């Protein structure tokens, strides 16, 4: 079957859409070519569209149907329940897109009247009607980005397909409380966004080390979302139903499956009828754990096939890192054609094509490496970080135009020990909090795919919890991560580092002469810019967190919000 397929009926936005970023003195400061810097709009959704429908054909053999038997084993060891529907509403964040039934966001979040019977009317019809589509609306993404000559200039805007706000809350009542125990259990430590950055790097640490003579690959599939078959979605179902839930949670998931996520017709923000979808729903509550599972269960299957010897999986929805044992170079060659091919067959073509890698710090998951710098006392600390071009472009952006749900944020707080977020992007926001009089302010971001908020006067107390006290004092950065980040300044036309430092200098001042939080955000986020350090603590609202579960709780999974748990 085709992926989708279409009317003819434009993809159109709702409100306006600018593809440049503004020249601005704020956002100046920060980087000065700002045409290198674009958005994607709607103007490039039919190219979208022509990329994202395509054929699928698959062919199971008896590896995939060994991998699944095990999967499902594992799967009846889970235990979940229904998520009330106050517990539904809370996870709704706070600008989700508003339901067509005369509610928003707002009204869902504070138990509105019309919103929650509206929301229990929605319940009621899953639970009698398991086969009548479900409408989704078709969106263009606008998301920021720097060109790349190299790599054909812009990208076309991805496209978001979701259903109305009530269905969404319904969602969460049936299924949230599996993305919070399924994956683990089914695919364990292999399972990527239970973890937060330094979890990730010591995962990746350990199964490297783990090898005698280590080959790692990261598997790029062609738009996963549309490789996502119909028997895959039902497969999916097969794996939930296997868990211990209670009847009406077994009901609503086999209507939500049938009338939602196999498929369904998409409408435009005008109410057209844009197509039909035959693949996964890149808007839904299961986007994240479905793809992240069907990528597991592939993926172990194709290693089979392959003859890959003692894989170790990271996998992060369509995201798959593979580390196992070197069958030589020649061997490992043919072995990841060997896995490509069955990919293939499953319906997973490869993008770029994999590539063996034999040094740890290529090996990148969602973006991200493992890195190394100096701690205090001269030890070694791994640190997870990336190129900071699109943290950059992005942050330009959103200084000049103001995001209701930012990624500046959430980079500062997952980079932290790096070198381009300690010193570009803390000095610039801290400064421009200043300059806009707001620092004492929750925040929403998105991190992993879901939305959090934060206030950045508590920054020093989550960094500490996350990171350690030795994300304040890292040093002797190595020179592969220092030409990335000098490089990344010298393109986007940013300040050196050494102009960063002096301004930083300054930055840490104003904050200390604030007092209170402000001022320990001085002393801690900027210890690094002045030359007689002061000597960090452990700080006491750091224990008082409670964060070790936070990357789990947002199941990477999109239309989910969680505020700071102390």
């Amino acid at each position: 079957s085709m992926s989708y397929s279409w009317t003819g009926a434009l993809i159109t936005p709702c409100s306006p859409e600018e593809e440049k970023l503004p020249i601005n003195p704020l956002s100046n400061s920060l980087l000065r070519y700002h045409n290198k810097v674009y958005c994607t709009t709607s103007k490039s959704a039919s190219q979208r569209a022509k990329k994202v429908t395509f054929d699928r054909t698959q062919v199971l053999d008896a590896h995939y149907d060994s991998v699944l038997k095990d999967i499902k084993l594992a799967a009846s060891k889970v235990s979940a329940r229904l998520l009330t529907l106050e517990e539904a509403c809370q996870l709704t964040p706070p600008h989700s897109a508003r339901s067509k039934y005369g509610f928003g966001a707002k009204e869902v979040r504070s138990l509105s009247g019309r919103a929650v019977n509206h929301i229990k009317s929605v319940w009621k019809d899953l639970l009698e009607d398991p086969q009548t589509p479900i409408p989704t609306t078709i969106m263009a993404k606008n998301e920021v980005f720097c060109v790349d000559p190299a790599k054909g200039g812009k990208k076309p805007a991805r496209l978001i397909v979701y259903p109305d706000l009530g269905v969404r809350v319904c969602e969460k009542m049936a299924l949230y409380d599996i993305t919070q125990k399924l994956p683990q259990a089914v695919m364990g430590a292999s399972y990527g966004f239970q973890y937060s950055p330094a979890q990730r790097v010591e995962y990746l640490l350990k199964a490297w080390a783990e090898k005698k003579d280590p080959m790692g690959f990261s598997y790029d599939t062609r738009c996963f979302d549309s490789t996502v078959t119909e028997r895959d979605i039902r497969t999916e179902e097969s794996i939930y139903q296997a868990c211990s839930l209670p009847e009406e949670a077994r009901t609503a998931i086999h209507s939500l499956t049938e009338r939602l996520y196999v498929g369904g017709p998409m409408f435009n923000s005008k109410g057209q009828t844009c197509g039909y979808r035959r693949c996964r729903a890149s808007g839904v509550l299961t986007t994240s754990m479905g793809n992240t599972i069907t990528c597991y269960v592939k993926a172990l299957a194709a290693c089979k096939a392959a003859g890959i010897v003692a894989p170790t999986m990271l996998v992060c929805g369509d995201d798959l890192v593979v580390i196992s044992e070197s069958q030589g170079t020649e061997e490992d060659e043919r072995n990841l054609r060997a896995f490509t091919e069955a990919m293939t067959r499953y319906s997973a073509p490869p993008g770029d094509p994999p590539r063996p890698e034999y040094d740890l710090e290529l090996i990148t998951s969602c973006s991200s490496n493992v890195s190394v710098a100096l701690g205090p006392r001269g030890r070694r600390r791994y640190y997870l970080t990336r190129d900071p071009t699109t943290p950059l472009a992005r942050a330009a952006w959103e200084t000049v135009r103001h995001s209701p749900i930012n990624s500046w944020l959430g980079n500062i707080i997952q980079y932290a020990p790096t070198i381009w977020v300690r010193m570009v992007l803390m000095t610039h926001f801290f400064s421009i909090l200043m300059v806009q009089d707001t620092l004492d302010q929750n925040l929403n971001f998105e991190m992993y795919g879901s939305v959090y908020s934060v206030n950045p006067l508590d920054l020093p107390a989550i960094i500490e919890r996350l990171h350690g006290l030795d994300a304040f004092s890292m040093h002797t950065y190595s020179h592969h991560e220092l030409t990335r980040v000098a490089s990344a300044l010298r393109k986007l036309g940013a300040p050196p580092l050494r102009v960063w430092k002096s301004r930083a200098r300054a930055v840490r001042a104003s904050l200390i002469s604030r007092g209170g939080k402000a001022a320990v955000c001085g002393r801690y986020l900027f210890n690094w810019a002045v030359k007689t350090k002061l000597k960090l603590t452990p700080l006491p609202e750091a224990r008082l967190l409670d964060l070790s579960s936070w990357f789990t709780v947002g199941a990477g999974g999109g239309d989910i919000f969680h505020s700071v748990s102390v």
